[PDB]
Formats: structure tokens, C-alpha cells, sequence
């Protein structure tokens, strides 16, 4: 009897799992919302600088209307290589945002110290790929909480806590090509291996080098470390980048996983839309919503409040035609990156509606218990939309100057709804509904144009 | 000089051949119609129970409008495994219908006894895959006739004879997980290998076990058996599941093979339609036509009558917009599973037209020489439509409660055109065109709702 | 740590490079236009006879509206095999036209003699594939010039010179299965290896056989010859048919390469159109423009004139809705194969506009310095359009009796604009705008129907 080759099967469940970390794929936790869980780990936050500028350039006539296609190709070529390194070193990519990604090595506490070494090595080999746009890496380690929120058809997750705040702080101090360790990371790490320099007015440190002792063999050490990695591809599957590539059909699991992915992506996965339809440079309105709490590291407090805000946000977005693209913790608060005008989702008066939706969200969320401040930034223009990452691990994301602008507005103008000039001028709303604002110097924004507060219909 | 790898070529002829058995692919018989041929073999009829119930469940809100996609994934995952086993054991899959399939091992008479052993083993290994919805297996052996019928643009085939009737009888007696042998099968088989129990009021037997003698080696025995298998992948091609995967372009052959496949499938094969467009849960009307003959095992009699009925059926289906999905022998007669509303084929007043088409077919077929009785069942509702099977061997098929209902109506209400309540109520026809019928208890139907005879315009 | 398999990456740059020779892919020359360069090499011109007749036959009812799909399948099956041989023997396929292709082995002068041997062998192994429609092969060797012309969004190239004229002359003398050598080829070749017969009234010769001396080993000789082949896949990439399959994203390079490929092809490459949409048998109008010069072998003279004509042609084609499918040197002159009605490009009054565009091109090009004669043939009917070649090397092309007719009209009726009867009769133009022409016997045309000169609006 023959023993024919088994072909890779690219079932819809496997395709869906590309869009999600192991934390979710193999999580098997309750369908109740909010759901919280607690663990320890090391985080890596990898940022590619210069892609948002490249984004603007890919709109120019030189790209002959194939800007989006060229941008996603060059971005994915570079991001794919980073993803491969993270996965080979045993990390779980949690999320992509723009040209940045966040990865997790979940371990028990006793193994944090060794795993930090692995992650440092990984992070130095990532810098290598590009020594030959810059990459910056922040690392943190310690306690981590996960929150899963949503309704009967949609799910979102995020990670929370001091390590999560730390990893974003660390990445923001990095220069071109630094690997920065949070203070707790530096304190938990194997200091006999790792040569650092202090960072000015900072407790975080910079890695100069990995200097292992005489008898040290990284491959044997890494092997020891795989004992603690639940899903590291092994044995018959050691040629795979993810165990999730072996997932088999299972309707209950697929029903649970699909809730995390946008309907237009599921349409492509189901071979009901061309695989190229979602890469585009298109005019949209970004509504960037930030919620601040008394204590943002405390999942049992903030988890219900986020769920409550979520329930309202999704109902107003449904009505005024928008989508939540991403949710994550910023240095301050839980942020919802919302988009009006995604592929196949393009209402008329998109701008007016973005502004009224923002106001509704603002008024409702301001009265949710435990939410201290709501801030919303609204900006409109041409943004890149597309699936970013590796074949085995990728997500739909948005990149562009107006995305960055909406995020900076919500942080620099807290407690109000602000909009840019495009939104102001193109809205069908009377001028006294706005207030023209003082110009602020904003980290990473060349010249915003005039900014406005959306004051609303009365007062 | 280099010797670069030859890539699998997935020519349109190869894609077309996935939809057909070797019996047709390598048949090279005359284009005249009807065409009949005669041979001997073993048949296996494998039924997956519980898929039509699963079908109903995949319509519920929990599947979030991806019911069809989830159903076809889970069905194909399981059916694919069965197909692989059949193919590795040297069988030719003849046809899929719903969640059931029919396979053939064509051999010369002297080899029936050994080949039965191979098929029994195959059938026990199929039961294995699922011990870890149930599968039931009927086996038969003996004389088999093939009939090919059609016109200049379309071809259909079916198998006929006592073995074919036997294999369906055998499969209907099976409990969850039985392998049942027809009486002739049991009589031709190697009784020193095979432990059976009798079945009550039945000459068919149930296989308890394969108990081979001391010196027996299944792999050596199977090798001996491959001498008699014309198309068993071998040598350079022993890694392939089908020789048909090596078919090369040949316009004359492709013109002959395409006539068996529906135009919408050929559109997908030709990369002119998305590969996901044909998996759907959609409202259709099933018109299930049964023709009974004096002697249904006698191809030279029934073949012309089937061709004559076919010519008329296809002309009325063209006019009132319907398709023949499948044709096969039932316990009694030749059945045409006809469908109104397939993908891209959805007329208005679909129901009225289904009923007038049914009446036309009934009146014409009743006067075809040798057709003793015509019976037609008409039912409408949501049915699963899609390509079922393995990558290398699959077919378009329909599954659902209304498919089963139309088949049961035509068997339990012989000699008339019957319809369900959906059809009755939604037709644009006056009520006295119908007769409300006595309720019958029907094998495999929970509660049909009221049933009607379509009496027609006069009387 | 695992070392997972790297998957073939099928980036858009790689897909674009399939449509272009190495001469362009790895050319890295200036964006100024015209650009000329000069080198030496051997050319092979391979013609498949009988495909244009097959084309007509694939329109018949027997192909059941899948003529185009069947034609492209059978053509590509055969052409692919020829492409593989050319590539394995180290050639660069420059261009496909219809069922013919032109290949280049670029080498330094001292190596012409050995390389001719390699090309002869290649050409005899191509004849072999089909001894088991005919192939004819013309070979030439010597000085070659390349011209690149175009504007800011589009680029075209062609090769020019005595060797290029020679290779077309040689291929036109060939009978079924001859390999013919240009006179210069025969003079530069290793005459101790190659047995020839003279050809009547011709200095070109026919190859009867390769007869290598005792100590000769073709594989060792070929290896020596690879020293001179810049891009021969080797080492880690020796399993590849083209080095271009390893191209990595590079926006500057992709911007330069995409200018050679039609927008509808780039749409398919970008997964924004189904991969089957461009294979069709469709009614179009061919406008075949020939420009003759005093000296057609002299790139520095003719290159500016071609660029000047190009600039005007492309502006009139944009306005009256047409496309340049191909440009190449004929026995006499530079020819532009222009098409009205390509996929997605189908204006109404296509015929009138084809004729006015032809007149505009004629009047303008006649006054370009160095262009001695302009001749334009216009014919309309059903032509095959599609991507022809191998997966790794293919191009969009048109095949059909009306393509051949337009080419023959422009050569047999020099110095005027001519049209066929379909164009004449279907144009919305008055009859005195035409002159009915004497019938000429035209190489390769059965019966043209009446032919007309487009005289134009006055005189
Ligand atoms: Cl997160
Ligand atoms: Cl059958
Ligand atoms: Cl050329
Ligand atoms: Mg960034
Ligand atoms: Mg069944
Ligand atoms: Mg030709």
C-alpha cells in the first residue's frame, strides 16, 4: 500500500488562527465577559520607525497608483523576518499595530530569569537583520493580566499591568537600535550575562552586549528553556513556525476564534473576496478613544468598565457605520482605534457621523464607573489599510500620519473631543459647534494644521 | 546542466478529473447515447449519519452567517479521510451523494474473492478513524453494468444491477458502525478469513472480524492484489493518491470530461469565479424524480428509456431554469435529483415553475416505453450546496432535510407528483390544483408538515 | 532552535519579473529615453506552426464556450516545455509573440563559438520534444543592440541589428523541424562539430547533425560555458529555473519593472482580479503599425525616431482607447501591434476610432525624421488574448487569423493605411473615405475578403 504525502491543509480554522496569538488560540477560557486571567512573562515591544513617512511617500505619483501594493510588500518583507525570529525563539506575537508589534513569552516565575536571556538574544538578532528605517525594542518582565471583552458576536483582548506599561515606556526611550530593559526586567535578569549602560534620568537600562561565560552554549540553554514552552513546534512538527498551523476543523473552536476577526477578513478567508481587496490607501476618518482609570494596572477594576464602554461603543459604531480596528493599553489608558470608511464600509457624511459618534461615546463613557477621563481624537485623510505580518501570523492594521495625529490629539488634549482641519472643514456642521484650539508641539507630528474641539450642539 | 524540480501542474483537465471516477476518466468509450458496458466488481457504500441534522443546526444564529463555510469544512475534513482510505486501498470513488459515497473495485471474476478481503479491511479501517455522527458500510459484489446517457453537451453515468441494488440494501440494514455484506458478497468471499453473524430476517451478514491465518501478511497480499488494479499509483507516482493527478492537457479528452461537470464548477476551475462562491446555505426547490421499470437490473432495457426521459427532462429544466444535480439508482428505480435556485441560477416564481416542470416531466415520462411508474417529490427550503470530498476527488452536492423529504415523498407516494407545505403555500397557483394528502410515517423524517398532491390545472 | 522551511515567496516583484527577460530584470540602466546598449550574442527564434489555425477551430461549438480556456491550456503545455529547455540551457527568453518566442544568449565575443554549440544542442532537443503542429528554429549570432523607449509610466524594449534581421530570415526558410543558421552564425560556429546542408538560393545553412569528436562530453562542455553565464541558477539555487525567482522586494526596482507590464496584468498580480479573466476569445480590432528606416540595423539613428513615434502613438491610443501589445523588429522595420477592445478596455464605435487613430498615427509618423515609410494594417475579428508561456516566464499576447492578416496587409500594402472588410463594413464612416484595393496573394492568408485603403475625409 502506498503512503502518499499529506498536503498542508489550509482549512479556514488555520487561516483564522493566523490572526491570533497562542494565548487566544489555545486559551480555552470562558465565554463570559469580561474575562480576566493573570500570569507572568516577558514582553518585547518592537517598533519599526519610518514606515508612517514611507506611507506618505507611497501616495505620490511615482508609485503609479500601486502605492498600497508596494507598501504592504516592502513592509511585510521586513516584518515577516522579525516575526520569524520571534517565533523561532519561542515567543507568541500578541498584536500588531501599525509598523510595531508586541510579543510575549509566558512562563512561570522561576523561569523568568532564563527566558529574559533568550528574549535578549532574540532582540539582538532582530537588530542584526537591519544593521545590514530603524528598529527599536523595549523589553519588560513580571506580572501580566489579560482581559477579554466583547459581546455575543465579537471578542477583543488586551494585556494589562506594570510590565505592559513598562514595555511601552522602555520602547519610547530607545534610540535607533537600542534594546532597553524595564527596571524590573533588569532586576530579574541574569546580570552575569548581560552588559548594560544606565539611561539618563532613567532606571531602565540599555543592553550593550550579551557576554556569556566560558562554558555557555546558547543552543543547549535554549533547549532547556523549551521545556517551559507549551507550544514550541517539536518532533514531527519541528519544521513549522507555529503549532497553530496544525489546527484541525472544530466548529466550536472556530466559532469562538472568528469573533476576534473582522467580517471582511473572514470573507477573504472564505474565498469569497479577492486576497488583494483589503490592501489599499484610502480616505478614512480615525476616531481614537482613550479611557483613563485611577489604576490602569488593576484588571479587576478596569475590566468591567472597559466591557461597559465596549458595549456602548460597538452599538454607536454599528449605527454611524464604523469599526474598532484595535484596542490596547497606551502609557495612559485603554485606547480604541476606531475607523470610519474601511473596505466595503463607506457611508456618506462619514465626517459628521464620526463627530456625532465621538460625542456620543464621550458622553456615555464619561459616566461609566471607574473611568476618570475620556479623550477622543478625530482625524481624516489617506491611510494605509492592510494585512501586515507573516503568512503564519498577521493582522489587519492601519498606518498613516492621520492615525498618529488622532493618537497624539487624544493624549495632548485630554478630556475633550478634538478634530483636525479636514474633519472640521468637511463636516456638514455649523462652525460654532467647534472651538479653535491652541497649537501644541506634539511628539512625532510635523504640522497638524489648525485643531478644533468639538464642543457640540449647545453652549 | 540543472535539473530543476517539476512543479505539480494543476491544469484544467486535472481539475476536471477530480470530479470524476477512473471509470470515466480512463474509460475512452463511444460518444453515442445511451452507452452501456458490463463488468464485475466489489462495491462499497459508505454513509455518514447525522450530517443532515448538522446541516439544520448550521443555519442557527450561533454560526454567525458562516454556517455553510463551517459545515463544508467539518464535512470535508471527515470525508477526506474516508476518501484517502478508499483510494489507498485501490478503490475508485464513483459518486458522492449528500454525506454518502459509493466506491468500486473493478476486477475480473477470478479475483473477486481476494478483492473482497481488501475491501473488508478498508471498510474496517474506515470504522476505525471514527471509533476515536456514525459511519455505516454496505458491501456487495458481482455483475455490474454502467450506463452513460446524455446529449451533445452533457453526460451522466450510473451503475446498475443486482450488486448495485444489494449494496444499498446492505447499507440500510447497518447499525452505527456495521459493515454488512450482500448475500452474494458473503457467498464469493474468503470465508476462512472473515467472521460473521447473521442478520435477522436477512440473508446479508455482518462482519465481526477479519481473522487471517498464521502465515498471512496483509501488505504482501495487497501487493498481489495490485496486479489486477489498472490504475494504482506506482513507481515514480507511488506518492500520488490518483493517477488522474498526472493527466496532461488533451483537448479531445477534456471536451469529453467537461460534459459531466456543471458550468458553474467549470467557471471556478477556469479561475473565473472565486473558489468560495459555491459553498452556501440557500433556499432552493428540490424536484426528485423517480422512474421505476419492470426489471431495474437490465441495462439494455432501461438504458434507452433513461436516455429518452433524460432528453425531455433536460429540455424542461432548461426552460423552467433548473439543474440535474445527481442521478442514481435507488432501491426502486432511477432517480434524478433536480434543483431550482442553484448559484447564479435563481429565477423568480421558482415554486410555480418547479411544480409545472414536475407535471411536464411526469406526463412525458409516464408514456416512455418501459417506464412503469413515475413519482416526483417537490420540497423547498434551505439546503447546503457545495463541493464535498477530497482535493483529488470531490463533487458538487446538496444536503439537507428538504432533500431527504423530497426523496421520501417520491418513494412513499408513488405514481403522483407531491409537494411540501412551503411549495404549496408559496406557489402562485390556485388551491384546487392540489389535493391535501394523508400523513405517512416516513423513515428519517420528523414531521413533514402537510403534504399535497399536485393534481394540476383540470379535473 | 528550530530551522523551519522557508516558503517560496511569490512577492509581486517576482510575479512582475515573470513577464520580463533578465536583460531587463537585471539591466539596471538609465531611466532616460531612448536608451541604447550594444553587445554580442546568439539568438534563437522558435516558431510553433499551426496555432493560429487551432485558434480558429477553438471558436467552434464543439468547445462549448470554453475555447479560450482549452487553447491556452494546450498552448502553454507545449510552450512551457520549450521555455524550460531554453532556460536550462542558459538562455534568456526576450519576448513571446503569438505562438513564437525569441531567446538570447548574451556573451562576450570570444565565447560566441562555444555558445553556438550549446544553442544548437538546445535547438535539437526542442525538435525532439515534438517528433514524439511543428516547430521551426532560426539561429543567428553577432552584434546586437537593445533600445528601451517610453515615457514616465511605460517602457518598451526591443533588440535591433543584423543578427536580429538574420534570425527572422532564418526562421522563415525553415521547414517543419529545421534548425537554420544565419550565414554569420555558420561562419562563427565550430564547424568540426556541426554537419550542415546548404539551402537553395541561400547562404544560411541547415543543421543535419551535431557530431562531436571522441573526447567530447556535453555536460563538461556546458559547465565550462556556464562560467560566462551571469545569471545561471547555481549552488543553493540550482533547483530554480530562473534567478529572478529569488528577487526580493525593492520599491525602486519594482517601479522600474512594472512600467513594462499592462495595468490589467498588474491587477491580476496584485490579486485584485481573478487569474482567469484575461484568457478570452474576444472581438478586437488590430492596428499593426510598421515604420521603415533607411538603415534598420543602426540604433543611434532609429532609436530617437522610434521614441518620437512612440510618444505620439501612446497619446492617440489613450484618446481613442487602445493598447500597444507588442513591439518588435520585422524583416522590414519596427512594428507596433496595437489592439482596441482588450479586457476592460472596450469602447463603442471601436472601428471608426481604430481607423481615425490609424490615420492620425500615419500622418504624424510620416513626418518624423528618419522614418522613410509608414504602413498600417487594420483588421477586426475574434482573437485569442491571454498569458502565454511558463509559470516563471510568460507574457500577455494575442493570436489569431486577424492578427496575421493585419501584419500581412501592412507588409503587402506599404505606405498606406489598409483595412479589412469587417472594419470597413462596421465603421460609421462614408464609403468614399475608402478605396477598394486589388487582391494580393499573401503568405499565410487563405482568403482575406475584400481589402480597402482608408483614404480619409478629403480627396
Ligand atoms: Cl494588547
Ligand atoms: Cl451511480
Ligand atoms: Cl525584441
Ligand atoms: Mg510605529
Ligand atoms: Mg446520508
Ligand atoms: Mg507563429
Amino acid at each position: 500500500m502506498n503512503t502518499p504525502k499529506e498536503e498542508f491543509q489550509d482549512w479556514p480554522i488555520v487561516r483564522i488562527a493566523a490572526h491570533l496569538p497562542d494565548l487566544i488560540v489555545y486559551g480555552h477560557f470562558s465565554p463570559e465577559r469580561p474575562f480576566m486571567d493573570y500570569f507572568d512573562g516577558v514582553l518585547m515591544f518592537v517598533d519599526i520607525s519610518g514606515f508612517t513617512a514611507m506611507t506618505e511617500k507611497f501616495s505620490s505619483a511615482m508609485y503609479m497608483d500601486r502605492g498600497a501594493e508596494q507598501l504592504v510588500e516592502i513592509l511585510n518583507y521586513h516584518i515577516s523576518a522579525i516575526v520569524e525570529k520571534v517565533l523561532i525563539f519561542g515567543g507568541d506575537i500578541l498584536k500588531f499595530a501599525g509598523d510595531a508589534l508586541l510579543a510575549l513569552w509566558r512562563v512561570e516565575r522561576k523561569q523568568l530569569k532564563n527566558i529574559i536571556t533568550v528574549v535578549i538574544k532574540c532582540s539582538l538578532e532582530i537588530h542584526g537583520l537591519f544593521e545590514t528605517i530603524r528598529v527599536k525594542i523595549g523589553l519588560a518582565a513580571g506580572h501580566i493580566s489579560m482581559l477579554v471583552f466583547g459581546d455575543e458576536t465579537h471578542s477583543h483582548f488586551l494585556v494589562i499591568g506594570q510590565a505592559v506599561d513598562d514595555v511601552r515606556l522602555a520602547q519610547n526611550m530607545a534610540q535607533m537600535n537600542d534594546v532597553i530593559l524595564s527596571p524590573n526586567c533588569w532586576q530579574l535578569c541574569d546580570r552575569s550575562m548581560i552588559e548594560i549602560e544606565s539611561v539618563p534620568d532613567q532606571r531602565a537600562v540599555k543592553v550593550n552586549f550579551l557576554k556569556p561565560p566560558p562554558n555557555f552554549n546558547f543552543d543547549e540553554f535554549f533547549t532547556k528553556c523549551t521545556t517551559f514552552m507549551h507550544y514550541y513546534p517539536s518532533g514531527e512538527h519541528k519544521n513549522l513556525l507555529r503549532l497553530a498551523c496544525t489546527l484541525k476543523p472544530d466548529p466550536e473552536l472556530e466559532m469562538s476564534l472568528q469573533k476576534y476577526v473582522m467580517e471582511s477578513i473572514l470573507k477573504q478567508i472564505d474565498n469569497k473576496q479577492l486576497q488583494g481587496y483589503l490592501s489599499e490607501l484610502r480616505p478614512v476618518t480615525i476616531v481614537f478613544v482613550n479611557l483613563m482609570f485611577e489604576d490602569q494596572d488593576k484588571a479587576e477594576e478596569i475590566g468591567p468598565a472597559i466591557q461597559d464602554a465596549y458595549m456602548h461603543i460597538t452599538s454607536v459604531l454599528k449605527i454611524f457605520q464604523g469599526q474598532i480596528n484595535k484596542v490596547f493599553m497606551f502609557d495612559k489608558g485603554c485606547s480604541f482605534l476606531c475607523v470610519f470608511g474601511f473596505p466595503g464600509e463607506k457611508v456618506p457624511d462619514e465626517l459628521t457621523h464620526a463627530l456625532e459618534c465621538a460625542m456620543d461615546i464621550f458622553d456615555f463613557c464619561s459616566q461609566v464607573h471607574k473611568i476618570q477621563t475620556v479623550s477622543i481624537g478625530v482625524a481624516s485623510g489617506i491611510v494605509f489599510c492592510g494585512i501586515v505580518g507573516h503568512t503564519v501570523r498577521h493582522e489587519y492594521t492601519v498606518i498613516g500620519q492621520k492615525v498618529n495625529l488622532a493618537a497624539r490629539m487624544m493624549m495632548y488634549y485630554p478630556g475633550i473631543v478634538t478634530c483636525d482641519s479636514v474633519t472640521y472643514n468637511g463636516s456638514n456642521l455649523p462652525a460654532y459647534f467647534f472651538k479653535e484650539l491652541p497649537k501644541k508641539v506634539m511628539k512625532g507630528v510635523a504640522d497638524s494644521g489648525p485643531l478644533y474641539q468639538y464642543w457640540g450642539r449647545t453652549e
